[PDB]
């Protein structure tokens, strides 16, 4: 592992780390909820 | 170093292994000496 390190580096080891993970996602399929609050703060702001 | 050898692969740690060593270097400057030989043998075994 000394040898492998030597002819690496130092950074290549470290950066080449597990991210990804499957339980981390995050959908967002919903239009229907966000565009209600969205004209809602429009009617309310509305000055132009 | 399982994590390393399951990125990088079987083959690339092991032919990475060093070589070189500054031991086993071989130098002939000598003409003098090859041309000696190379002369009789030409001299010996003239044909055409």
């Amino acid at each position: 592992i000394d040898l492998v390190t030597a002819e690496l580096g130092s950074d290549w080891p470290r950066l080449v780390a597990p991210t990804f993970d499957a339980r981390k996602a995050v959908v967002f399929d919903d239009r229907w909820a966000s565009a209600r609050e969205d004209l809602v703060k429009l009617w309310l702001a509305e000055e132009g």
